């Protein structure tokens, strides 16, 4: 891998234990030159302090809430007028209530299961329509998945189930765009201790039995994924696409 | 056989609905069956189907599963009027035509939101309904296709959905299993439907079966309801959080 | 129900076998059934279970399934003895006890090898002689395990052989479909039986699945007969290269 | 980068082997190669292509995975020339071509045996052997196809063999995890090798990847090689028991 000349855009970068930014810092070592995407205004205040330890010259930074179709529309169109045409896209985003975090999943609302889905799932959908304008001969998105997409996992419950329609959303984004030379794929990350991993229940004794179980005895950090990341995000994986990495000690094959 | 067993059955729009298939087996082995539809059309063929049936009554709710309160309430009329059931075959999916064809990466928010709403969170709060007529346990089963496993053309918004809707059914299974309260999925192959009639290719896709899967033929209603009666009874006693493709094998084949 | 239907049901050791949970569902159901045994502790053996039974007569044939001979004579003599069949039940493995414990990395050539052709290679030759005896179609199920689809510790060997097995399942499935010939797997939950005793670990892995599977308890051998019950018959007619877990949801969680 | 690392490559036998393709990648990567070969034929030819190399010195040992003393000790002798290594990319099979055709329910015990013993259980014996020249970790690249994963038309005795290789690949990985060695598979799309020639419909096969899988197109053996170099390397920290499909995205749709 080595990426000068390529440009990535990279949504969901909160604070310096974000996953995205582990995956900044790889492309960024690897000579990207990297957009950010971000939500909150504190969020882009993290951001500013962080291109500090990249050697990004120019910060080129976008609010985009992906719940608006306007902003991602609007958003990925001023990207296109700042720094021309991009390679790909690293999703990392996704959000549910507390609530549905924990407890009994058969007492889910429609309302926080609905809201899952739209900024779990249904995001990839609209960023992939948008970014593909942005690739006119080609490129490659990433998103970020969870190994209770795949299995009932304690107390991860509305997430679980907006990680399964993810990685379906990625595998029918693959066959769409595979002809346009756009590749999709999902990295399903171990757990790693994030903002956004502080209000799912249980979390640390996961963590914990990842280490005693998990064929590498340890747990993953943000900048593995990153390393992942970068091989999907670039040609070394130009054969690969609708496919999910899991990215955790090897836990995904074991029972 | 099924006497003494009652079973509350969601989606006959009309003789062809896969849903009727599961009613003329449950009803050939001997269970009480209440019935729930949500168009005026759809009751309207209910009544005319059941003079097929060996109910000797008829139990008919409007249930619409994009409000919570008619779940609610109808699985509460369900417990005054029948007393406690013994599982739920789940037969409902919806999207918009138009995205069930084209691309899918230009499907737009409500189409997909819809989709989702509509074929897999449905499931959830019929789960929750639906326990409190099981003190003592019991079965439920969703229909879904194997579009939800793969990528498959047209399928689009449903496959998204389904993938989302066999994920409820192991968070269900999960949940609800200490409840003694299975839940599991049945994956039919193709089979001429009123909803069928909307997706983009389905013929194509059903001649292929009959191409090229293991058993060379298409399957019908009936066996996907001869499977329903095996997954809603004591016979899958150890079975829950599972797909059971029965498709002519398709699933296993590449 | 069976009734003038006609199974083999192959790999009773004792009473406690999965294969005579098997058995004692497809004898209340009212089918003939033949038996066959790899040697002669099980002979004597097999004669005192069988009085449980209502068979009103004992076909009992030695097959060890290391043998083509003894695969292909058997299933003559089933033939002539009994007639044409409906289906087999196979519930036969075997591996070497040093490789069902430590590192897997360290199994020999001839302890991988023979695991793979007692516990897999076995069916693909069963199913060949069986299918003689099939004009009209018929039903084949295979015994599983949850170690052919992840690596669990321990099972080592055996869970390569049933990674085996269930490719096996699938491409019998593709090939005798056309012949109307069904073959299934049962992955079946840990169960206390003769060949249990030599796996490391299994009462870790028994109350395991209490502590953590969907329903909160272990299956047993009967269960595992009902769910063999329904893909030996026609209530599974449209189900072949299926994968069914009986095995209270363990399969579904992580 | 992959200077300072090396890889012994075992299974080239002329210029369109995979591993061919993965030796191209790792050279221009900077790493050193050691390679490995069963008939003299082979020899000769990685003779030849070593001209097109980087490499400054040839390393070429015999070592038919069917001989436990030739592993054995092939290892040994690499470890006594080249000293400790970083990974081995695994590029092994063979089944009789009787088996890569026709019925699967007609394959011999003998022709399975072999197809398990050269495709699958090499890798286990191979992994043991090369760990001892392994002690601070490193990386286990084994190549299979679709057919381990679904029955797919003629690939019979190998399609076994293949889900026995994929299995045998968690199986190393929980067992050499604690050693810091990862094992992984590369799923390869259908290729113009020299095996290939051999296997039933295998240009059918070929462009109905084209018409079908995501990106319209074939994959080759320096794609092949490139996910390789990532499985092979730092990049992939954290990844094992995984199985990547090079493939054009074909195994994500149906
Ligand atoms: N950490 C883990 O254990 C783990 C494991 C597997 C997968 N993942 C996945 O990794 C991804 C990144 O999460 P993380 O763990 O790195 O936590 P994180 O740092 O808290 O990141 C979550 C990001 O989601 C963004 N987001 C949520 N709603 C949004 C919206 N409506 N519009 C735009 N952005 C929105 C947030 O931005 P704002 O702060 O501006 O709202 C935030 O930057 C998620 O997909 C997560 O599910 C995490
Ligand atoms: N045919 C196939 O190839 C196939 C294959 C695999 C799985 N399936 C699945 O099988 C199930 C049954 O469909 P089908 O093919 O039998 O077609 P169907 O006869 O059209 O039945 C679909 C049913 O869904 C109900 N429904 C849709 N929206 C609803 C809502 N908001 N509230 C309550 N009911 C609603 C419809 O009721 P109303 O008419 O009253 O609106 C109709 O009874 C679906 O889950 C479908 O996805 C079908
Ligand atoms: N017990 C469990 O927790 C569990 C769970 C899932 C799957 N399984 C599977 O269930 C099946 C039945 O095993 P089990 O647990 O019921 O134990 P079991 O009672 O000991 O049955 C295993 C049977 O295999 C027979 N067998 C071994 N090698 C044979 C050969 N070369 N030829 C003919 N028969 C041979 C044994 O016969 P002999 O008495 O003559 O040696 C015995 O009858 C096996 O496939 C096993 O892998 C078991
Ligand atoms: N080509 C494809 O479409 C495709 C797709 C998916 C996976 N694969 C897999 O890729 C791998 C490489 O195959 P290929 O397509 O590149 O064909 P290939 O060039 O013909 O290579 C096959 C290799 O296997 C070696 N081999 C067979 N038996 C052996 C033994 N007893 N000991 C040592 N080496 C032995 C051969 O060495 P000798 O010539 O010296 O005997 C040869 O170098 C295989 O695992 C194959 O199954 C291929
Ligand atoms: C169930 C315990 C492990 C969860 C791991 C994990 C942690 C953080 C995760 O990110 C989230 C973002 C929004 C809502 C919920 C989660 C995650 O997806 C997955
Ligand atoms: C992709 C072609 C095969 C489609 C098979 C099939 C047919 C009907 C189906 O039922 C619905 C589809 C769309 C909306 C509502 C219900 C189905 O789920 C699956
Ligand atoms: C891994 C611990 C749980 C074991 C469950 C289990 C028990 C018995 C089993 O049957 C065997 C038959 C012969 C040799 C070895 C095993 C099995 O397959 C699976
Ligand atoms: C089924 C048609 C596609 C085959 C793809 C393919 C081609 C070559 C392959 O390599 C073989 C090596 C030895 C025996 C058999 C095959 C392969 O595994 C897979
Ligand atoms: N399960 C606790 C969290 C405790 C933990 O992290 O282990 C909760 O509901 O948040
Ligand atoms: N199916 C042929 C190969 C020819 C083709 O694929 O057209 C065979 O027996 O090898």
């Amino acid at each position: 891998v080595n990426l000068e000349n390529k440009t990535y855009v990279i949504m969901g970068i909160a604070n310096k234990r974000s996953i995205a930014f582990g995956v900044a810092k790889v492309l960024d070592q690897l000579g990207a030159k990297l957009v950010f995407t971000y939500r909150k205004e504190r969020s882009r205040k993290e951001l500013e302090k962080l291109l500090e330890q990249l050697n990004q010259p120019e910060a080129h930074l976008y609010q985009i809430d992906v719940q608006s179709d306007e902003e991602v529309i609007n958003g990925f169109e001023q990207i296109g007028k700042d720094v021309g045409n991009i390679d790909g896209v690293y999703h990392s985003i996704a959000f549910a209530n507390m609530e549905d975090l924990r407890g009994r999943f058969s007492e889910t609302s429609r309302e926080g299961f609905l809201l899952a889905q739209d900024i779990s799932s249904y995001s990839l959908t609209i960023v992939a329509h948008e970014a593909k304008k942005l690739m006119p001969e080609g490129g490659s998105i990433v998103a970020t998945t969870y190994l209770g997409g795949e299995f009932a996992v304690q107390n991860y419950n509305v997430m679980g189930v907006a990680k399964a329609s993810l990685e379906a959303n990625v595998k029918y984004l693959a066959l769409d765009l595979g002809p346009d030379n756009i590749r999709v794929n999902a990295i399903s990350a171990g757990p790693i201790r994030t903002l956004s991993a502080k209000g799912v229940g249980g979390f640390n004794t996961i963590l914990k039995e990842i280490e005693e179980r998990a064929p590498l005895k340890r747990n993953v950090d943000q900048v593995e994924v990153g390393k992942t990341a970068a091989y999907l995000l670039s040609d070394l994986s130009s054969g690969v696409t609708g496919e999910n990495i899991h990215v955790d000690s090897g836990f995904h094959a074991i029972k």
